[PDB]
């Protein structure tokens, strides 16, 4: 009869139980199947995972096996086996050799799940065979089930498509979270506070006494320690910084006429420029810049008897300083001009004053990059193609393994985030001034906008006219990470892909982005396309969104969201929120006034408890270009994959060589800091 040695891999996962058995029906490439064995599998204690299990058997003869099928075998107590892969070894009678086929895994077996063999292919193959070909159209079938649009009506309306989940639980096991403790990780009760070993400042709503006493919040307990921002946070030159190497690098933009609604004039601004220069001369060379926080226009915050918080519209304008500094040199706190809303400069106005007028730039900024830059444009933005992939590729297509380490854990995350992060009660309530329902409004008004025109990074930063910038460190290694990822996709793609037909005639790559601009990404009320194509005619176009996604994933969300203890650590440096609403006259600013607007004692602690949760890196996380749990059998593929962790270990040379000997270096996009995905 036929011999296989069937060898299983168990994952790092470990569920609840004992009896672990299942049974594993081989299928040969040729329809050939064998007889249900039996996988005996038991858990000697509730700690141990991992480890190896082989197996002799006997069975009908199937030649080359195509894939596997497993079913829960188990009697009492019955465990949901994680299973990384499985290797069965055979030897072929048409020339007796000794051949391994490995099935790529990472799942949990629950009731049934079918495995391939690690080699790709496309459903317009020629190795699309009738088993195969049969089996992939009843898995796409079967997740189209478990994977369906949400139509929460919290969050039906002008945003991206989402997961159909009540709870983190509700979902899935195979896309829940793999660590227990993140569920309740963004409720900021006592005991976090506690955590942090600030318990004795819960429920203190009393001014700090001083700006350094913000110093307080870094215990020990924060392993990153004391942020630079405390040493360097009112220097104008650091403050300048903050808006291209902080967590929110989007809105800087060239400014080549001042808006009509901000009437900087030469006068007020002419000293703080270089000798010799007008503001109309400075602007001529392309040495003026701007960020206009016009979107928080209309925007409302918290308005309660026991909680008020305010926020402006500011805009802010820096000059391109001869050593490649940045300083801002004016800042007007709303849109339209007024007297009371008077534009604000060093030069002209008191150190208290322009202390006060930064402060509420920033504040402005907060609201953008918590509510936009990451929330909205990272993980709302991402989601629909984790979803879509479910709905429409079956796991033995190239891209679905492309894309599987850098869309895992974004609809768990997604899922809590709409309970405990976004809705009113969440995080960002407590902490943001345009909390009380606002800060999904804004998220809302930028989506009625949003194209993915603004995701084309090189494009981007270029129509801003910022790519030029030499102390713009985001942007230097954002560049060279997008290129490295481009090409690596692009590899992957033209292994399997041949030519522009190929891409046409892949039905399940057309189903794929044909959810995506329907469900994934709908227009919005104001009818703005978002430009996501309608189908796949070539193999360029599937190239270019593919690095969107890998690079949001990864790189994009990296920079936003782990940088943020630096940012954030020290409240002063990016205020969330302000409990007095900005002053109208001149004069007024002084220290205790200062004090009386940033967040007091509890709110502070709150921000920074939260900032702690969400950069919390599990030491199983896999960085950038760590494949572990590789899904590809190809070894053209592993070739790709292993040109790309050499084109990633040489741009991380490249950071360390530019950071030596720098105070405050750049370091949220050194590759082996970037996680593969958006998993917090
Ligand atoms: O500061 C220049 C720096 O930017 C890079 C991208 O990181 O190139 C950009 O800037 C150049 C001007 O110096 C442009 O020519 C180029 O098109 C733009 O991408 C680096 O090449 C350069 O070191
Ligand atoms: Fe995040």
């Amino acid at each position: 009869h036929m011999k296989y040695k069937i060898t299983v891999e168990t994952g790092d996962l470990r569920g609840a139980g004992t009896d672990a058995s299942v049974s594993i029906k081989l299928t040969g490439k040729d329809g050939a199947e064998t007889s249900a064995f039996s996988l005996d599998k038991y858990f000697h204690n509730d700690f141990e995972s991992g480890g190896t299990d082989t197996y002799d058997q006997s069975g009908v003869d199937v030649g080359e096996i195509a894939m596997i099928t497993l079913k829960e075998n188990g009697f009492g107590l019955k465990s949901d086996w994680y299973i990384a892969k499985v290797i069965i070894e055979k030897i072929d009678e048409a020339t007796g050799f000794s051949n391994k086929y490995i099935f790529p895994c990472y799942r949990w077996v629950i009731k049934q799940l079918v495995v391939y063999e690690g080699k790709a292919i496309l459903p317009n193959s020629k190795d699309n065979v009738k088993t195969i070909a049969e089996q992939r159209t009843k898995e796409v079938s079967e997740n189209k089930k478990l994977y369906k649009w949400g139509t929460d009506p919290r969050y039906v309306q002008d945003l991206p498509g989402f997961v159909d989940a009540e709870e983190p639980k509700s979902l899935p096991k195979d896309v829940q979270f793999t660590d227990e403790a993140t569920s309740s990780l963004f409720r900021v009760g006592l005991a976090d506070f506690a955590n942090l070993g600030l318990s004795h400042l819960f429920g203190i709503w009393d001014d700090w006494d001083c700006l350094e006493d913000f110093r307080q919040l870094i215990t020990p307990a924060i392993k990153s320690g004391l942020p630079h921002a405390a040493e360097y946070w009112r220097d104008d030159v650091w403050f300048g910084s903050q808006f291209l190497n902080g967590s929110n690098p989007e809105v800087i933009r060239r400014c080549d006429k001042l808006p009509e609604n901000f009437p900087v004039k030469n006068e007020m601004v002419e000293k703080l420029l270089d000798r010799g220069y007008t503001l109309e001369k400075a602007m001529k060379e392309g040495l003026i810049f701007i960020t206009d926080y016009k979107i928080l226009e209309g925007i409302p915050t918290m308005d309660t008897p026991e909680d008020k918080r305010y926020i402006t519209t500011p805009l802010g304008l820096f000059y391109l300083k001869n050593n490649d500094d940045i300083i801002p040199i004016a800042i007007q706190l709303y849109q339209q001009p007024g007297e009371n809303n008077s534009i604000w400069t060093p030069l002209k106005d008191t150190e208290w004053d322009w202390i006060m007028a930064k402060l509420w730039l920033r504040c402005a900024d907060t609201q953008y990059h918590q509510m936009i830059t990451h929330l909205l444009r990272c993980h709302l933005m991402m989601e629909p193609t984790a979803v879509s992939s479910w709905r429409n590729l079956p796991s033995v297509h190239p891209v679905w393994k492309l894309l599987y380490p850098h869309t895992k854990g974004i609809m768990a995350i997604n899922t809590l985030g709409r309970n405990d992060l976004i809705p009113t009660g969440g995080a960002a309530d407590k902490v943001l001034s345009i909390g009380g329902g606002g800060q999904v409004t804004l998220m809302q008004k930028h989506y009625r906008s949003v194209t993915f025109d603004s995701y084309d990074l090189v494009k981007d930063l270029r129509q801003r006219g910022v790519d030029g910038l030499r102390k713009f460190y985001y942007k230097d290694d954002a560049l060279l990470l997008w290129n490295v990822i481009h090409q690596f996709v692009q590899d992957i793609i033209q292994i399997y892909y041949n030519d522009d037909d190929s891409v046409k005639k892949d039905n399940e790559i057309q189903d794929w982005i044909r959810d995506l601009h329907e469900n994934g990404y709908p227009a919005g009320s104001d009818g703005t396309d978002k430009k996501v194509p309608k189908s796949f005619e070539n193999r360029e176009e599937l190239v270019h969104f593919l690095t969107v996604v890998v690079f949001t994933c990864s790189c994009q969300h990296a920079a936003v969201n782990f940088s943020q203890m630096a940012t954030y650590g020290f409240h002063p440096n990016s205020p969330t929120l302000m409990r007095q609403p900005p002053p109208t006259e001149k004069g007024k600013s002084n220290h205790k006034v200062i004090m009386a607007s940033l967040a007091n004692k509890h709110q502070a602690v709150t921000m920074v408890s939260v900032v702690n949760a969400l950069t919390t890196i599990y030491p199983t996380e896999k960085f950038l270009g760590d494949y572990a749990d590789n899904l590809f059998g190809d070894a053209a593929a592993h070739a790709a994959m292993a040109k790309f962790k050499s084109n990633l270990a040489n741009i991380t040379k490249q950071i360390t060589e530019r950071n030596q000997g720098m105070v405050s270096p750049y370091t949220w996009l050194i590759p082996g800091h970037v996680p593969n995905s958006i998993a917090i």
